[PDB]
This record gives structure tokens, C-alpha cells and sequence, in this order.
């Protein structure tokens, strides 16, 4: 009964993303009110991803020395403290500290859970099958975070969403203490193929680069689209929110379908087609004149990104099993880093380029870069 571990990682990802998307609208308003009663806000937004990026390799090295369960339970304890600090703290320094601890706990959870999933489901097809479901938790959390936070802030109070999240985190921790049972410290068997040797591999580099560019696309699209919308179409407030919902729905559908469908078609071909489709959709985005023109390209973007992730997350596993020692916590530490890249320099770099040249040229450059990198996935094909 290893489905409990899958449920644990699914819940961890879901709750992490729920907190991430719940905290996003509340912080700018009351922070500005307290200042009354650009650089710092960008620093606050990027601190979580920066700290996660910095602490990924250390978790990758520590899971080899002590194992997965102790790092996972620490992810529950840091995320519980971050959720209670977010609920009770109202100053800038305490906010920065909470967002940074959230980053540390999210690094622990992501790296250790992906390593444990890869080590428990050692079959090649089942690995992708379960990683698709686990990646679906991110989409579910992003989808259900904003409405949950909005209603709970609307009716009960400001601290109510955070207290409810804390109760759910406690339930998750109780389940973890029942099944995971992190009582003693157990070392792993063999060595870990140090990061310096793994970073010289061109195939791992190609997979990581594909993930990084595919995610940086949406990471720079998401905060730069409403600014263009309000100036071109003069859209209303709710239309700014409902326009990016097709991306979140299509990501869920595409992940859950292609986690199973990528093995039969070919992981390299699925990644190549995902790159081509996301590039074409980003290129067609600037031509839209009203919300209905934007519905379809967003669906294409989400579908393609789901394809790419659900094909390239299980391959990072297959490449170390094939060319290195079968220890996963340090290779997934690389993969997670790719994600953090998109979340670290995404919004800031996207803003400056858009002010300097314009938004259609930014989208054209993203699309051209994705289209040109797509042939590189041809080298990822299995030799037989
Ligand atoms: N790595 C998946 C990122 C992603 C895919 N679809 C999304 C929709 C909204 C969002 O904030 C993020 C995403």
C-alpha cells in the first residue's frame, strides 16, 4: 500500500500551492495600508523562489545521508510555522521571514517527495503514471486557492484562511506521523554521483533546459498579460482573472492524460511537440483583440506545458538509472532548480524587456526561442 505516499506528496504540493496563491492578493493591500498608516515588493515576491533555489542542493545531499522521511516531516513543521506566522504577523520583516521559511519547507517537500516517489515506484511506466497525478496537485492548488481565500477572507476574517490552512497542515502531519513514522535516522546504501559529475551530462542539461524554458514562458506571461490587457482592451477587473483560467484547467487535463500517453508516443517526441505548440501559442497570443481571442492560445500553452513537464520529470529519473547510480534525491534537486529559475527572474526580467521594446516583441522572442530549442529534444531519444 504505497498509494499513501502518493497521497502525501499530492497533499503537500496542493497545500503549498494553496498557500502560495492565497497569500498573493492579501499582501499588497494591507502592506500599503500599513505603510500609509517596486523594489521591496519584487524582493518579497522573489524571496521564496530564491531561497528554494539556494537550498535545493543541500536537501539533495542530505536525503542521501539520512533518508527521505525526516526531511518530509520537517517540511510539515516549517510549513506549519510559516502558516501560523503568516496568520499572526503583520510586519514586513516577519513577512519576509515567513515567505523564506515557506521556500525552505517547499524545497524539502518537493525534493524529498519526488525522490521517494521515484524510489518506491521503480517501474518506468508507473513512475510517469504517478508523477502525472502528483503534478496534478499543483494545478488543483492553483485552481482552488483564490476562491477559498477570497470567501474565507470575505466572511470570517483575515486570519481565518490561514488558521484553516494550519488545521489542514496539522491533519497532513498526523497522517505523515501515522504512515511515514520518522522515528530513527536510516542512511542510504550507496553513494550519490556528485552534482559536479551530473552537471556535465548533456542529456540531463537538455532536459533541464527544456523544463526551464517551457516554464519561464508562462512565468513571464502571467504577470505581464493584465498590464497589456488594461491598456489595449480596457478589460474589467474580473475579466483579468478569468482569462488565465483556461491555462490552469488545460494544465491539469494535459498532465493527467500525458503522464500515461507519453510512454507510448515517445517522451522525446512529446517534449518536442510541447515546445513547438507552446511557441506557436505564445506567438499567436499578441494577435488577439478580445477575451474570446485569448481563450484558445492559453489552452494551448497550458496543454503544451503539461505535456513537457509530465514527459521530462520521469526522464530525469530514467537518465540517472541508465548512466549513473540509482539515487534520485540529487538529480531531482536539479530539476526543481529549473522551476525556481522561472519563478526567480521571471516577473522582473519580463517587466524590463516589455517596457524597453514592447509586449508583442517579448512574446515573439519567447516563441522564437522555444521553437529553435525544440530540435535539441531529438537527442533524448533512446538508442534501441
Ligand atoms: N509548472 C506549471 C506552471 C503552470 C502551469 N499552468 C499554470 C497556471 C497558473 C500558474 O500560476 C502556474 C501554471
Amino acid at each position: 500500500s504505497r498509494k499513501l505516499i502518493l497521497f502525501i506528496v499530492f497533499l503537500a504540493l496542493l497545500l503549498d500551492n494553496m498557500l502560495l496563491t492565497v497569500v498573493v492578493p492579501i499582501i499588497p493591500s494591507y502592506l500599503y495600508s500599513i505603510k500609509h498608516e517596486n523594489v521591496q515588493v519584487g524582493l518579497l515576491f522573489a524571496s521564496k523562489a530564491t531561497v528554494q533555489l539556494i537550498t535545493n542542493p543541500f536537501i539533495g545531499l542530505l536525503t542521501n545521508r539520512i533518508g527521505y522521511p525526516i526531511p518530509i516531516f520537517a517540511g510539515f513543521c516549517i510549513m506549519f510555522v510559516s502558516t501560523i506566522m503568516f496568520a499572526f504577523s503583520s510586519s514586513y520583516a516577519f513577512l519576509l521571514i515567513a515567505r523564506s521559511l515557506q521556500g525552505i519547507g517547499s524545497s524539502c517537500s518537493s525534493v524529498a517527495g519526488m525522490g521517494m516517489l521515484a524510489s518506491v515506484y521503480t517501474d518506468d511506466e508507473e513512475r510517469g503514471n504517478v508523477m502525472g497525478i502528483a503534478l496534478g496537485g499543483l494545478a488543483m492548488g492553483v485552481l482552488v486557492g483564490p476562491p477559498f481565500g477570497s470567501v474565507l477572507y470575505e466572511f470570517v476574517g483575515k486570519t481565518a484562511p490561514f488558521l484553516v490552512l494550519a488545521a489542514l497542515v496539522l491533519l497532513d502531519g498526523a497522517i505523515q506521523l501515522f504512515v511515514l513514522q520518522p522515528s530513527r535516522v536510516q542512511p542510504e546504501s550507496q553513494k550519490g554521483t556528485p552534482l559536479t559529475t551530473l552537471l556535465k551530462d548533456p542529456y540531463i542539461l537538455i532536459a533541464a533546459g527544456s523544463i526551464c524554458f517551457a516554464n519561464m514562458g508562462i512565468a513571464m506571461l502571467e504577470p505581464a498579460l493584465p498590464i497589456w490587457m488594461m491598456e489595449t482592451m480596457c478589460s474589467r477587473k474580473w475579466q483579468l482573472g478569468v482569462a488565465f483560467l483556461p491555462a490552469s484547467i488545460s494544465y491539469l487535463i494535459g498532465t493527467n492524460i500525458f503522464g500515461i500517453l507519453a510512454h507510448k508516443m515517445g517522451r522525446w517526441l512529446c517534449a518536442l511537440l510541447g515546445m513547438i505548440i507552446v511557441g506557436v501559442s505564445i506567438l499567436c497570443i499578441p494577435f488577439a483583440k478580445n477575451i474570446y481571442g485569448l481563450i484558445a492560445p492559453n489552452f494551448g500553452v497550458g496543454f503544451a506545458i503539461g505535456m513537457v513537464d509530465s514527459s521530462m520529470m520521469p526522464i530525469m529519473g530514467y537518465l540517472v538509472d541508465l548512466r549513473h547510480v540509482s539515487v534520485y534525491g540529487s538529480v531531482y534537486a536539479i530539476a526543481d532548480v529549473a522551476f525556481c529559475m522561472g519563478y526567480a527572474i521571471g516577473p522582473s526580467a519580463g517587466g524590463a524587456i516589455a517596457k524597453a521594446i514592447g509586449f508583442p516583441w517579448l512574446m515573439t522572442i519567447i516563441g522564437i526561442i522555444d521553437i529553435l530549442f525544440a530540435p535539441l529534444c531529438f537527442f533524448l531519444r533512446s538508442p534501441p
